C-alpha cells in the first residue's frame, strides 16, 4: 500500500538525484549551483523523478529530451531511466515511463520517442510499451 | 575556388532549410511563424547551415542538439546532415561536421556526440571523423 508520485525533477533535488544516478551510472562531475541551474533551465530537458509518498524520498529518475524538428512534430528521447535497486521489478519503471510517454504524445506534441536500450530488463520494458526495433546504426565520438 | 561559410541557421532561413531538410527525411508539416519561432528558441538546438558565399544560397544543413546530464559533461547529438545533391563529394559534408564537432568539444563542453546513420556515404564520413560504432539497439515509439 506504498504510494508513489511521478513529478518533474527540480534543482532542489539535485543532490538526491545525483546520488541515484551516480549509484548505477558512469558519473564524473558534481555541478555547482550555477552549472546545475544552467542544465535545469535548458528548455528541452524534462527530468522526471519518482517519489515515495510515505517517505518523501526520490526512488526513480528518467531524463526526457525534446529534439526539435523543422517540418514535423518534434522528436524526443528518453535517457537514463533508473529505479532504486531496492524498488525494482515492481512496475515502477513502467509507471514512470508511461507518464513520460503520455506527456510526450499529448503534452509536448512530439511525433516520436527514440531511445537506445543495450540492457536486458530495459528492452523488455520498452517493447511492452510499444517501442519497436529501429533499423539504424549508432556511432559515437567520445572526447 | 568557391567560398563557403558555416553559420547558425535563423528563422529567416526557415523555408529554405525546410526545402533542403525535407527531401531525404520524412517531413509532414510546415510550421507557422509562432511554431517556427518557438523551435528556434529551444536553447539546446543549434541548427547549422552552410552557405555558398558566391550565390547566397544555403547548401548544407546539420542539426546539433545538447543532451543535458547531471553528474557529467553534457551529451550531444547530430541529426539531419544533408548537402545539396549539387554540392556533394567536394568536402562540404566534412567541413560542416568538423565545425560542429569542434563546437561540441570546446564551445559547449560536451563529453560525446551520438548519431544514427544508414547510408554508406554517411557512415564513412563520420568514421573518418573518429566516430566509432557503438553496437546498441535503437528503439522507437511512433505516435
Ligand atoms: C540509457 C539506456 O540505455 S536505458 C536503461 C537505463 N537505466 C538502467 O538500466 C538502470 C538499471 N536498471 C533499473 O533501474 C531497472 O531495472 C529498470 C529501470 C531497467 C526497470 O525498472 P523496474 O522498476 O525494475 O521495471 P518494472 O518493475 O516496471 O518491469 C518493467 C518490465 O521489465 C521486466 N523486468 C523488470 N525487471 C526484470 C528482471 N529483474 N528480470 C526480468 N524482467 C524484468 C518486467 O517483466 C516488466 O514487465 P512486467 O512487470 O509486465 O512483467
Ligand atoms: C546524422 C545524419 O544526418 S545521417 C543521414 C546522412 N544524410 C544524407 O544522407 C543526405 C544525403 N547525402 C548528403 O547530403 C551527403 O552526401 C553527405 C552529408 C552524406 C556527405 O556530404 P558530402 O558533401 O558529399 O561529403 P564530403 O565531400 O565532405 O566527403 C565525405 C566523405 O564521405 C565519403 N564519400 C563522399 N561521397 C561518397 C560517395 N559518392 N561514395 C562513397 N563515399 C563517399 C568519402 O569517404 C568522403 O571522404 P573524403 O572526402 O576524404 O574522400
Ligand atoms: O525518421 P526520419 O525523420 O525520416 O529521419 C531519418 C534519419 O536518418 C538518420 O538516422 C539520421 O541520423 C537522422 O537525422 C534522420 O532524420
Amino acid at each position: 500500500i506504498s504510494s508513489f508520485e511521478v513529478r518533474k525533477a527540480t534543482i532542489d533535488d539535485y543532490f538526491e538525484l545525483r546520488n541515484l544516478i551516480c549509484d548505477v551510472t558512469r558519473c564524473t562531475e558534481t555541478l555547482s549551483r550555477e552549472q546545475a541551474e544552467e542544465r535545469f533551465r535548458y528548455n528541452t530537458y524534462h527530468p522526471y523523478c519518482l517519489v515515495d509518498t510515505e517517505n518523501g524520498r526520490i526512488v526513480g529518475y528518467a531524463g526526457f529530451y525534446i529534439i526539435p524538428h523543422l517540418g514535423r512534430k518534434n522528436d524526443s528521447r528518453i535517457e537514463h531511466v533508473i529505479i532504486s535497486k531496492e524498488y525494482r521489478n515492481r512496475g515502477l519503471g513502467r509507471l514512470l515511463c508511461k507518464q513520460i510517454i503520455e506527456d510526450a504524445k499529448n503534452k509536448f506534441n512530439c511525433g516520436r520517442i527514440d531511445l537506445t536500450v543495450e540492457s536486458h530488463i530495459a528492452k523488455k520494458l520498452y517493447s511492452s510499451l510499444e517501442f519497436e526495433k529501429v533499423n539504424t546504426e549508432v556511432m559515437r565520438n567520445s572526447f
